[PDB]
């Protein structure tokens, strides 16, 4: 399977290039400077017609266009992947409007499209306005801390099992989940701060945990529901949607061991769906996805 990293403007780029520091790497710009201090293998100028003599105040709307001029373009770029990471960094610029063009035109090219956001936010206005563009262009939305941003790539394949866990999810309807966001590490995110992105109903929270070595269940299934938003949110919810997948090695009660740390956490009424899948391409590592909905 194929994967491809795409960063998008200032920040986006300078996420890039410290993840480059098994994945395909891919640099889009509006700005062709910022393009040239790219270490990645792939790069592309956007929207070169649509912004010539241009000059400061450039806008989302800029790079929104920008990316559909330059459609075909990224197209070639993206070619044969089959999973995509789409990350505008931090900062503003023409990143934030275009990263979610780059997102839907790799959805339609069928890649499993998963938008990245490291930019801190909150909706209870600009970087907000960019958050929600791409949670409506991708098929799966993951925010992680920027001093994180590294476990993305260095755990890829992990996380790919739990990206797929949330397509399935949300394409399904599973416990009547409408609305999905994924959270690693510890966020600076509040519930209200985030419940004005998504729906009325049907909106759901998703912890995920990866780990190796001894005591490896118990410490993915802990650093899954230990950020902030899950903390909180797997109290009252009234659904969870628990799964484990592991290699060879991981049995059934190694894998139970994961479950009732979860099952300790929500409350005793829920309605708990439990997976678990042992999967040889995983080898030595685990993950563990909690998805928590029914607030």
């Amino acid at each position: 399977a194929t994967l491809k990293v795409i960063g998008v403007g200032g920040g986006g780029n300078n996420a890039v290039n410290r993840m480059i520091d098994n994945v395909e790497f891919i640099a889009i710009n509006t700005d062709g400077q910022a393009l040239n201090l790219s270490k990645a293998e792939s790069k592309i100028q956007i929207g070169e017609k649509l912004t010539r003599g241009l000059g400061a105040g450039a806008n989302p709307e800029i790079g929104k266009k920008a990316a559909e001029e330059s459609r075909e373009q990224i197209e070639d770029a993206i070619q044969g992947a089959d999973m995509v990471f789409v990350t505008s960094g931090m900062g503003g610029g023409t990143g934030t409007g275009a990263a979610p063009v780059v997102a839907k035109i790799a959805k339609e090219m069928g890649a499993l499209t998963v938008g990245v956001v490291t930019r801190p936010f909150s909706f209870e206005t600009q970087a907000a306005a960019g958050v929600e563009a791409m949670k409506a262009a991708v098929d799966t939305l993951i925010v992680i801390p920027n001093d994180r941003l590294l476990d993305i790539v260095d755990k890829s394949t992990p996380m790919m099992e739990a990206f797929k866990e949330a397509d399935n999810v949300l394409r399904q309807g599973v416990q009547g989940i409408s609305d999905l966001i994924a959270v690693s590490g510890e966020v600076n995110l509040d519930f209200a701060d985030v419940k004005t992105i998504m729906s009325n109903q049907g909106s759901a929270l998703m912890g995920i945990g990866v780990s190796s070595g001894e005591n490896r269940a118990v410490e993915a299934a802990k650093k899954a529901i230990s950020s902030p938003l899950l903390e909180t949110s797997i109290v009252g919810a009234q659904g969870v949607l628990m799964n484990i997948t592991g290699g060879e090695s991981l049995s059934l009660f190694e894998a139970q061991e994961a479950a009732d740390i979860v099952q300790d956490a929500a409350d005793e009424d829920v309605n708990m769906i439990f997976g678990t899948v042992i999967n040889p391409e995983l080898q030595d590592e685990i993950v563990v996805t909690v998805i928590a909905t029914g607030f």
